[PDB]
């Protein structure tokens, strides 16, 4: 029993994070097989912040003026590109702990565990959510860029996610291992707009049902409700609309618990409609939306 926010191991991340120098600015790399991606900010300084022109700083750039790292190795740089926003770096020596990898771009209200870097070296590894509007809520300091985000299915690691920012919010904000950035944003300190969040309503009652597995079961009422009504609700209080693929995915749950999906709606729309009233749920006051059914049923195997 007992239910956690619960990390993806670490270890087949922390054998590719490597440290890229350019100049003055250091932030992290990921080496996989002899090439190493990192963001391209790394070539920037404090001139070139506003509004970097990303390809004229590169051309000025030698493959001898990127430091790379690996713990106490230094990596020869044979060639470096751009692709989107992000570096390439050709290295001479193919990484002997590469795992087997796919890079993913993730869907929002989908999870992920990030290995949380500084100079080539891991700090903590704590499990995120893509936000609706694509923004993650992380933990990240200043040299934390480069840090990954990934999924780990069997013996794959998906990396999904590399950090290249912080809104002025407190939120953070990346790209795929493509160099796409998640959402709206551009590597450049300028006035760009989060849109509004929202709640991730599968999510909630994915952990609803972690709840009821785990005894935690105060909150079901004896009502139920059609899929229509429940999302007039849920609009009200800035949640998601659930779709039929969402009320599928919830399947495995409904059934180890023998609660049906829109039972578990009428119980979740009492609880947005009435509050808790100072209970908790799994140790929670509020309704947490950052584990998906997915997670909630690896974690209750
Ligand atoms: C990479 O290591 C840093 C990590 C940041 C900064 C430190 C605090 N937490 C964190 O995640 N990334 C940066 O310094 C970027 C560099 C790019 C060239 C933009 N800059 C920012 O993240 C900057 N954000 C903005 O300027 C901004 C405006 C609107 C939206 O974002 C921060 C420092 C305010």
């Amino acid at each position: 029993s007992g239910f956690r926010k619960m990390a993806f191991p670490s270890g087949k991340v922390e054998g590719c994070m490597v440290q890229v120098t350019c100049g003055t600015t250091t932030l992290n790399g990921l080496w996989l097989d002899d090439v190493v991606y990192c963001p391209r900010h790394v070539i920037c300084t404090s001139e070139d912040m506003l509004n970097p022109n990303y390809e004229d700083l590169l051309i000025r750039k030698s493959n001898h003026n990127f430091l790379v790292q690996a713990g106490n190795v230094q990596l020869r740089v044979i060639g470096h590109s751009m692709q989107n926003c992000v570096l390439k770096l050709k290295v001479d020596t193919a990484n002997p702990k590469t795992p087997k990898y796919k890079f993913v771009r993730i869907q929002p209200g989908q999870t992920f565990s990030v290995l949380a870097c500084y100079n080539g070296s891991p700090s903590g590894v704590y499990q995120c959510a893509m936000r609706p509007n694509f923004t993650i809520k992380g933990s990240f300091l200043n040299g934390s860029c480069g840090s990954v985000g990934f999924n780990i299915d069997y013996d794959c690691v998906s990396f999904c996610y590399m950090h290249h920012m912080e809104l002025p919010t407190g939120v953070h904000a990346g790209t795929d291992l493509e160099g796409n950035f998640y959402g709206p944003f551009v590597d450049r300190q300028t006035a760009q707009a989060a849109g509004t969040d929202t709640t991730i309503t599968v999510n909630v009652l994915a952990w609803l049902y972690a709840a009821v597995i785990n005894g935690d079961r105060w909150f079901l009422n004896r009502f139920t409700t059609t899929l229509n009504d429940f999302n007039l609700v849920a609009m009200k209080y800035n949640y998601e609309p659930l779709t039929q693929d969402h009320v599928d995915i919830l399947g495995p749950l409904s059934a180890q618990t023998g609660i049906a999906v829109l039972d578990m709606c009428a119980s979740l729309k009492e609880l947005l409609q009435n509050g808790m009233n100072g209970r908790t749920i799994l140790g929670s006051a509020l309704l947490e939306d950052e584990f998906t059914p997915f997670d909630v049923v690896r974690q209750c195997s």
